[PDB]
């Protein structure tokens, strides 16, 4: 029994984290077999950043002026190639560690585990949601530039995000590990907005069966809503709006708990329009959104990874 | 800049785990050098739980009732022995991916990650605090014994909980790696009463300091207090007083923030008695008291390991 926001192991990926150095820059990168992947913009100056020509930024430098470290071992650079926002740095040594690996874009609404890395060393592993707005909710420093976010399923790590930039109001923006940023956003020492934001609404379901799983259930309703009428509760309070097929994916959670998805929605509703009481459910006082349905079964199941 | 429930990287740990098997049980086991560490209840049937004479249990097992498996590596056992809640296998290979590593045990209000794990495979890994009552809020299933918390130094794995037991309330108890319970727990299967629960006043105070690094400052008063007046209003609302070394501990949050520590004591005290308003502080809406003084500053200075 129990609820928490719960990281998958990160050894495997802590084996692939290296320290990049461009000139003055250093940031962290990720080294898969031959390549090391890192943001581009450790190409960039102090001054460069303000509206960076990376074609011509890079064009300038050569292959000896990226220092690529693994610890202490010093891998040599033998070939450079810029992907959308990412450099690949082909060096001689293929990482040892390489574990069975995908890259994956993840979807809106979707989780990951991020490995928060400082000079190539991790620092600590939390989870994250990909907000609705392509925003994530994390806590990076100058310097976390190239860290990286994935799922491991059984064997293979799906690499899926690795952080670029943070915005003004504090939430963060990267790319996938192809380089294409997730969002409107560039890679230049710019004020971004990102949208406004939605509260995940099917995650917030499969957290109030999450709840009930742990004993908590006092805000089950006896009354019952329609797809169509939750929808326009759901529109009023900034929810992304339930379709059929977030019903379908709830529909081992609503069948494990008894509860029918519409039943839920009711309660969901008066939760909604009359907040909590102060009163908490698995231990907040506010709705979670950062827990997919696949979340609340592996951790209600009991999910390993080999 | 950003404040979020930081695990230590699990690596160094995920290496470690085994899972070991006697008769028809089986939970996680800790293999460093020559010697795996499990919960001594493996030792234990269905029924043998009621109330288990654990020496004369013990007794009646040899080296070879022990299965270890580090994935499909089978170390064999070659002696075996019982330290308080604890029991050690003693093995032929050690380990070869043992780290640097002490054995510690913490102080309540102290933090550490869990490394869940399930058969000896490591499912997921959170972040953890030794409430005053010596339980901890985690989640963990059947089969979860044997999982271990630990803090990571720079090279070093300070291992400090293992996991045994869940509570009526929901709650979570086990030992330090001596086998010597956190709190007035016993390893049998009966319901058990941790004490009142009291909120850890240093890591609010702390996590408030973290707030006001990370910009939000709707809390912040002109008004000060007292520690002696504060701890009146700390005791009705059932938090753990505050001491001067408390205070002096604060001392760089307190520093770096320029808010006197009293001072944020009074923002705290209309918190607690004027709730929050609907608002949040650090994306909750309650006062969070997980967070040490230490974790709020490695995390908002960006220390490695
Ligand atoms: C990379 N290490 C990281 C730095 C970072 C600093 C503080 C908090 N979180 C962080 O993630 N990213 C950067 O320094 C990028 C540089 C690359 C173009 C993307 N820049 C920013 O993250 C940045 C710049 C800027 C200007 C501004 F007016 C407002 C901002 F929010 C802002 N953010
Ligand atoms: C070990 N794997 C784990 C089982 C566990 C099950 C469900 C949720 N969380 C868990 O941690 N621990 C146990 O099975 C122990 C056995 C050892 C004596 C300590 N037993 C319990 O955790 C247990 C027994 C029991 C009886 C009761 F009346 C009320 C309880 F809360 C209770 N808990």
């Amino acid at each position: 029994s129990g609820f928490r926001k719960m990281a998958f192991p990160s050894g495997k990926v802590e084996g692939c984290m290296v320290q990049v150095t461009c000139g003055t820059t250093t940031l962290n990168g990720l080294w898969l077999d031959d390549v090391v992947y890192c943001p581009r913009h450790v190409i960039c100056t102090s001054e460069d950043m303000l509206n960076p020509n990376y074609e011509d930024l890079l064009i300038r430098k050569s292959n000896h002026n990226f220092l690529v470290q693994a610890g202490n071992v010093q891998l040599r650079v033998i070939g450079h190639s810029m992907q959308n926002c990412v450099l690949k740095l082909k060096v001689d040594t293929a990482n040892p560690k390489t574990p069975k690996y995908k890259f994956v874009r993840i979807q809106p609404g979707q989780t990951f585990s991020v490995l928060a890395c400082y000079n190539g060393s991790p620092s600590g592993v939390y989870q994250c949601a990909m907000r609705p707005n392509f925003t994530i909710k994390g806590s990076f420093l100058n310097g976390s530039c190239g860290s990286v976010g994935f799922n491991i399923d059984y064997d293979c790590v799906s690499f899926c995000y690795m952080h670029h930039m943070e915005l003004p109001t504090g939430v963060h923006a990267g790319t996938d590990l192809e380089g294409n940023f997730y969002g409107p956003f560039v890679d230049r020492q710019t004020a971004q907005a990102a949208g406004t934001d939605t509260t995940i609404t099917v995650n917030v379901l499969a957290w109030l069966y999450a709840a009930v799983i742990n004993g908590d259930r006092w805000f089950l309703n006896r009354f019952t809503t329609t797809l169509n009428d939750f929808n326009l509760v759901a529109m009023k309070y900034n929810y992304e709006p339930l379709t059929q097929d977030h019903v379908d994916i709830l529909g081992p959670l609503s069948a494990q708990t008894g509860i029918a998805v519409l039943d839920m929605c009711a309660s969901l509703k008066e939760l909604l329009q009359n907040g909590m009481n102060g009163r908490t459910i698995l231990g907040s006082a506010l709705l979670e959104d950062e827990f997919t349905p696949f979340d609340v079964v592996r951790q209600c199941s009991g999910v390993t990874f080999q």
